[PDB]
């Protein structure tokens, strides 16, 4: 029993974190066979981050200027490029401790958990989901650019994001591992704000099923709804709307609980147009929705890593 | 900016993580350099759950009815101890990914990490506190036991949590590294319930400066109010008592924020009486109770 916001084992990254230092400018860096990957911010200064040349100014340095320490080991760039917004550094050593890993862009509602640290040391690990409007609420402070977010599949790690900058809402927008942002973002210093954000309609289903796994049952009703029925109120209500997609993916948690998608969400529907009424679900007040539904099946059934 | 449950990084802790199989039944262990620490309980059957002699049972045990399993290698067991309500088995290897280590115990109030761990393998990292009524809220399933809490600061891992067994309520019961139970539990089936749970006052006070520094100002008031008036209004809502203690720990939140502890004390009880009244605080409609004052340093 119990139901926790679960981050994945860390190891197999903690193992690949270095610390980037270029001039003035220290964050982390991924260190994946003999390539160190970080934000490409790393050469900017006060004027570059304004309006930045990112071509011009990599161009302008050599491989000395970059200062990667793995640990107490100073590893030496041999080679620079970019792609996107990432800075790839080759070294002249290639991380014993590299463990399987994939690079892989996620989708808005898909979580991930975020491996944060400071100066190449991983200080905490926390789960989150990318957002409908591609941010991430994250804990982030300065010096922590170059953090990457993950899943473990099996024995093999997907890198999903790299933790690049902070909206002045305090909200978080960074790359997949190739550079490419999520979102409609950029690395440079401009007005920059995120969307109105939207509720991760599956993954607050998945949570109601989780709730339902471990006994917490009082807002299960007898009434079903049509997927367009549902989806007229979940709009309503700023909520992302629900695909077939979406309702074969919560299929085994259906089966397991003994209730339909459709009929959880009449049960949905309902919470959203009258509320708690004072109760909570799985210990809270608001309905959570940054587990997916195969979150839920991971902790709900013990899957290791 | 930002606020989030953060639980510290596992790697340190998975490198000691084993399975023990003693006959039928298997858990977790924690190897530390040559010894794998463990619930004692492994060493039971079905009629020795309700009232086990496990000093009898030990006794009856040898090395190799223990099998301990390190990835796919198969340590041998060369000694065994109790200590209280954990096994010691000492192994003929010692751990090479034994990090800087110590047991701690620790006190109500106090948050730690967990790494839920099944046949030895870690499957997953949360963060929680030890309740006032020594009870964790965690997320276990059947097998895993002797999957441990945990703190890190710096290099060093303090060990302080041992999970041991699933009350009836749904709440864990566990140990500190050295096998003695936070609360008033037995590792044994017979009728026990964790006392009625209270919120961790100090922490919630520590939470609302957090969400002070995040930017997060609206349930603040022009009210102070004294440390016994707070505790009077705090119990009737359940709230564990605040001691000059704790007054006294959130003093530099209080420096940095400038709000006074009774002046944030006073927020509180305005808190309790109204309710959030549709708004939320760091994201969550609840009050949280499991960041201590030490925690939102960090994490701020
Ligand atoms: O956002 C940035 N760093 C941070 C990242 N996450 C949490 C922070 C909390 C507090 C302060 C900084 C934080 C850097 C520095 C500010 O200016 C920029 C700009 Cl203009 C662009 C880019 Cl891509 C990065 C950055
Ligand atoms: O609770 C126990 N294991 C578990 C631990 N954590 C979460 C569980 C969730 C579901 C099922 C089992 C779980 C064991 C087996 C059952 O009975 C006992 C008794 Cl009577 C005493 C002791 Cl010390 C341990 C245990």
């Amino acid at each position: 029993s119990g139901f926790r916001k679960m981050a994945f084992p860390s190891g197999k990254v903690e193992g690949c974190m270095v610390q980037v230092t270029c001039g003035t400018t220290t964050l982390n860096g991924l260190w994946l066979d003999d390539v160190v990957y970080c934000p490409r911010h790393v050469i900017c200064t006060s004027e570059d981050m304004l309006n930045p040349n990112y071509e011009d100014l990599l161009i302008r340095k050599s491989n000395h200027n970059f200062l990667v320490q793995a640990g107490n080991v100073q590893l030496r760039v041999i080679g620079h490029s970019m792609q996107n917004c990432v800075l790839k550094l080759k070294v002249d050593t290639a991380n014993p401790k590299t463990p399987k890993y994939k690079f892989v862009r996620i989708q808005p509602g898909q979580t991930f958990s975020v491996l944060a640290c400071y100066n190449g040391s991983p200080s905490g690990v926390y789960q989150c989901a990318m957002r409908p409007n591609f941010t991430i609420k994250g804990s982030f402070l300065n010096g922590s650019c170059g953090s990457v977010g993950f899943n473990i599949d099996y024995d093999c790690v997907s890198f999903c994001y790299m933790h690049h900058m902070e909206l002045p809402t305090g909200v978080h927008a960074g790359t997949d591992l190739e550079g490419n942002f999520y979102g409609p973002f950029v690395d440079r210093q401009t007005a920059q704000a995120a969307g109105t954000d939207t509720t991760i309609t599956v993954n607050v289903l998945a949570w109601l099923y989780a709730a339902v796994i471990n006994g917490d049952r009082w807002f299960l009703n007898r009434f079903t709804t049509t997927l367009n029925d549902f989806n007229l109120v979940a709009m309503k209500y700023n909520y992302e709307p629900l695909t077939q997609d979406h309702v074969d993916i919560l299929g085994p948690l259906s089966a397991q609980t003994g209730i339909a998608v459709l009929d959880m969400c009449a049960s949905l529907k309902e919470l959203l147009q009258n509320g708690m009424n004072g109760r909570t679900i799985l210990g809270s007040a608001l309905l959570e929705d940054e587990f997916t539904p195969f979150d839920v099946v991971r902790q709900c059934s013990g899957v290791t890593f």
